[PDB]
């Protein structure tokens, strides 16, 4: 096994670490947060909202979280570099917090002793490896990877199924987001965007996502023919992502439903799921599947020209492919 | 002036007269609610949680609802035949309830006594007038017009104003629709449509528009190219549309950022408008313009390849838009 | 076991089966609903957005809805007294649909051919048994017993623990209760209540609940100092009763903590259920308990006044003590 | 008139002076924001979610805000000791960051020039006075005053009128709170509170309001006779207030209903409203009214015995009674 600690209790943090104990593929040995105390670490890992309530046995005796019987040691450290992962004995090590995206941050917790870090958020500088679409590209000589973001790890995919089968000369992306901690419960002042500042809970907020554009980075021919936009919508825990294409080849809706189809059945498991029922955002809660293909909702109005629908759950489903991706890379070495 | 009836107090009932009042534009003579009650009436229209307290007074004496000092005959008639629409005065008679929409329907309103019947709702029968696209093709021959959609309202002028300009060999539509009476509060049986039964608070629910290709029956030369879906969200009162459209000549976007600017300050006054600023759905709220484009959120991809993004008030703008109708419809005349 | 048929697959009909199917306490043999097919029953079964996806198999063959390897008779029959209960070899009826909550009505059910008929809304002429309170006065002669409601469910194991340690000279309930079918999206015309018709998601709906004086049919001695009122908030699946009551004789707030303790772990267990976390209505979301009392939201102005806080799955809750009644009534015959 | 400077731009801030352009009673000649700049203030003002858009101009010219043609100093300082507030010539200045509610905090606006200091936040040493309540207690000397918070602005003119009237022996009350800034839109790190980390959206929050001790301290008779509990439901903008308490003499409950009304039109006029309609949360959104009883809500249980009914627009009728106090205090000078 690999023995993996994690930056950050923060969403992504706890989800990541719920989805490794869970799976069981990869062995939580440490968690560091700056400012979250162990006696609330348990409560915050115990129940979530979005997620129903963890299914085990957290406790806190001397100084570790004890989940399902394993121990994790807590570090109490605001700058990477302090961290004692080596002594943590923690192969792999979590980026979550998201203010370490750059390479540079990232080497922080390499000094710590951890062998390799992985960015739960998208860097531009650290080579980004989507499962199931680019991880096999992966070398035993990175030693600092990202796994992009939710919403590239929904799109890459499809993508990936639908360009290979009939080309993609261009495509435009439109997400319905859901809530992230980002957006204020009321209007409130977020500097960078005033969009974002805007009430969650009665607003719809139109914003700028990268993540078409870091589809084109891992799958390179894809490259500079997708581009992108979200709306942050009153939804919990599950989005929603539209890909509005023309494609090189013609394609009839039914075959574009079939290699959907063959594809989940096949190579993309897990990674990609084909669902033809009547579904909604609440049947994707607490899903695994990365990118949810459904069939009934996309619209093709030419062969050439097609809408794709694909539902993700943004919390659940991202967190489980981290802990894949960890799992691939100790499989390489 | 024009004296209107109304038939169905439901929320487009209620806001038609609503803007009839305030606008001024049209004098509302009667409204007819087989359910309604003359008290329940007054609390209805005094009180909308999405709209705000109506502003003036409205009364109940005497059979009459007393509205800012006009009073409204009110009708208890389930079918439309046996309205007394003629007795009540009323040249115009506005369909909202929604059940009447095939024109035979829409006459029996017309043997009460209407000179015209106007259909809120989209009629594939009806000939249908959005206004600011087809309005000049009004003709006083015609007795039962429709108003479309909110959607196709607020979709047709952006494509009046991008098709000419530039024109778009092909265009897809996606529409993050607000919450609507249709969607139950908790999972509901609704035979019709599985996707809507689900409740509106926590779901996202993907479903079909016919707007786009409405779109393309009020204009010409769309038709064929426009088509569309729709995600309902939890958001009580403004919705977004999203073209997704190739363009057949090259343009930048500050181009197009200039062409709908032209338009909305010249002819499409009202009918379109134009906000550089960051706005959201909830400024948007209680809005007269049927489109309002935003010129921030939109991304192209090529000169070719454009998103154009433009928010609707949709219980608001179309009832605005239907006292326009009738107001053009009296000019004619 | 008891092959128990269900009226109704509404909100309480659905989850009255899925609690049937998971605690195993009664086999649901048939299952009756006037409007909704087969193919759809599969469908709401399957997904509940409150509560979570139902594990197990549930489809559709041969006009059987084979639910984790049962097959369960369906009937499409509008009046009870046309359902063939008795052939389809239902000892016990669950009436859910609300309509038939007089003994009347109920009775219908039994020429059908079901030995007991059981009501799922609180019936006044029927009489109540909430489980955990008055159940034990239950006798075989009674063939039409109702459940009372979910608020009365919560309320009376509390109280009756309550009472009868300190005394309760006089009480009053209020209950932030979670949406209802009832409460419609937008606003509406509900002609009994104009407080409902009003939107649900925009609201805060102040409702009359006859719970309070339910539970003082349950409990003897309380009858006549139990009053309440419900505000209705849009939350999907959770609410929250709370009781200010004046005590009999004097109590310290950690004394009233000790014996609802005391109560949970003993006799009332799994109907009543004590936790002293910091706890949120998420937390309680698809809970068996009917009742579960917060330690930390009470707080006591005096010894003899105190305010008692509990939280109760509405929907889920309620729907197992309904298979624990008849399991207990099946035990008694 | 008086010139009034405000302290932060959070939403206290914005309204206070929303309310003082609208009301027209106090006239802002300064704002002073550590972190908001003066091109976001404009947005700010401009669109609200929750109140709708400000209606009049809001404009920057030469680094001041220029609303409804009235420019306003602005000042970015974090410290209120090196606010020049003496140059910007404003004799009253209000603190709203509510990080500085201790005297000795306050009083660093009273060195940079400040007449006095108002406290939106309760602040335990200052003297609390609310409007309505013991206003007529204020004099000249005081220089630092609280206008307590905005539950206990509610409670208080209730508590006046029934107290005075009946008498009350003790009380106990529970507020429906709406969201705040405070809570997280999904699950967070609030470390005070676990409860209030949780997310707004999708919970119901336990919280304590320490609003009914404060009711205590302004009225002096009271004291001691009433406490607290609230709930933060997913509510934008308005929230409601119940007292459950025990009178001293008998009252009907339509006597209730006199004496508040009595008090409504006459000396607690906009500080208390009366409503018999079947009024919902949204109708009070944007009230003037801190306080505004319903009749229909309430329950009594004995004449001795009653519930009563509070709702309040907790952001905007709070912010109008802050300038209504200031009114007062130029008055008594």
């Amino acid at each position: 096994k690999v023995k993996v600690g994690v930056n950050g209790f923060g969403r992504i943090g706890r989800l990541v670490t719920r989805a490794a104990f869970n799976s069981g593929k990869v062995d939580i040995v440490a968690i560091n947060d700056p400012f979250i105390d162990l006696n609330y670490m348990v409560y915050m890992f115990q129940y979530d909202s979005t997620h129903g309530k963890f299914h085990g046995t957290v406790k806190a005796e001397n100084g570790k979280l004890v989940i399902n019987g394993n121990p994790i040691t807590i570090f109490q450290e605001r700058d990477p570099s302090k961290i004692k992962w080596g002594d943590a004995g923690a192969e792999y090590v979590v980026e979550s917090t998201g203010v370490f995206t750059t390479m540079e941050k990232a080497g922080a917790h390499l000094q710590g002793g951890a062998k390799r870090v992985i960015i739960s958020a998208p860097s531009a500088d650290a080579p980004m490896f989507v499962m199931g679409v680019n991880h096999e590209k992966y070398d035993n000589s990175l030693k600092i990877i990202s796994n992009a973001s939710c919403t590239t790890n929904c799109l890459a995919p499809l993508a990936k199924v639908i360009h290979d089968n009939f080309g993609i000369v261009e495509g435009l992306m439109t997400t319905v987001h859901a809530i992230t901690a980002t957006q204020k419960t009321v209007d409130g002042p977020s500097g960078k965007l005033w969009r974002d500042g805007r009430g969650a809970l009665q607003n719809i907020i139109p914003a700028s996502t990268g993540a078409a554009k870091a589809v084109g980075k891992v799958i390179p021919e894809l490259n500079g023919k997708l581009t992108g936009m979200a709306f942050r919508v009153p939804t919990a825990n599950v989005s929603v992502v539209d890909l509005t294409c023309r494609l090189e080849k013609p394609a009839k809706y039914d075959d574009i439903k079939k290699v959907v189809k063959q594809a989940s059945e096949g190579p993309l498991k897990g990674i990609l799921g084909y669902t033809e029922h009547q579904v909604v955002s609440s049947d994707f809660n607490s899903d695994t599947h990365s990118s949810t293909f459904d069939a009934g909702a996309g619209i093709a109005l030419n062969d050439h020209f097609v809408k794709l629908i694909s539902w993700y759950d943004n919390e659940f489903g991202y967190s489980n492919r981290v802990v894949d991706l960890m799992a691939h890379m100790a499989s390489k070495e």
